[PDB]
């Protein structure tokens, strides 16, 4: 009856997901949506290092075996919803810019962003990542798994039981955890995806403990205002 969490997927059936890593070390998660542009947590862009060479892992199911189908491109530059510094708070969305186009592969592809699509509260997702299962892990999860949420609503996220306003929970975000209200994935699941009903809805935003009950995950919802935002950075190109 008791006892629930995460399971580890087949192997390379999330072909879209994307390791941030520096050093080498994985970080966040991300979703490539176009040949070079991937889209996570802006929160996932350690800013006191100039160095620790921040590169981009795709077409990866192991975060530490080797495989055929691994991809690894570096950063162009970082494109983040605030402009240069700003306030580090709401918007946890960002644009990772490669430096090459990345080879599109069954193993390595692409995932598009919600449209006229909605979501409605209650409705079960999935979210998909590298977040360890210990609440207490130093290090992140080494296959790729995925854990089942509940779209919680606002009106209860935002309640005193919860967040209480702290972080307050705007038209632009989501929470989701299990009947505890509490948050599954634990570190390194920042950045992955929220897919509802075979639709990428949202982002995960970054910086939040895992295992307490009323603190569900907070999640970045892919607005008409990041929608704008995305289709200026990603359009027009750099072609002509």
């Amino acid at each position: 009856m008791e006892i629930i969490g995460g399971k580890e997927v087949s192997p390379h059936s999330r072909p879209f997901m994307a390791s941030i890593q520096y050093g080498g070390h994985h970080v966040c998660g991300g979703v490539l949506i176009d040949p070079q542009w991937v889209l996570t947590a802006a929160h996932c862009q350690y800013r006191f290092t100039k160095g620790q060479s921040p590169t981009v892992v795709l077409g990866a199911h192991s975060l530490s075996k080797n495989e055929a189908s691994k991809q690894t491109l570096e950063i162009k530059k970082f494109i983040p919803f605030s402009r240069v510094t700003s306030d580090p708070q709401s918007n946890d969305i960002m644009l990772v810019k490669l430096q090459t186009a990345a080879k599109l592969n069954k193993h390595v592809k692409m995932l598009h962003i919600r449209s006229k699509t909605s979501l409605r509260s209650g409705t079960k997702c999935k979210v998909t990542g590298w977040g360890a299962t210990d609440p207490d892990s130093l290090r992140p999860s080494d296959t790729l798994r995925e854990v089942t949420v509940t779209v919680l609503s606002r009106k209860l996220c935002n309640s005193q039981s919860y967040y209480n306003g702290d972080p307050f929970i705007t038209k632009d975000m989501v929470c989701a955890g299990d009947a505890k209200g509490q948050k599954d994935s634990c570190k390194g699941d920042a950045g992955g995806p929220l897919i509802c009903k075979g639709v990428f809805h949202a982002i995960v935003s970054g910086g939040h403990e895992c295992g307490v009950a009323t603190k569900p995950g907070i999640y970045t919802l892919l607005t008409k205002k990041y929608q704008t935002w995305i289709k200026s950075n990603l359009v027009p190109p750099h072609t002509n």
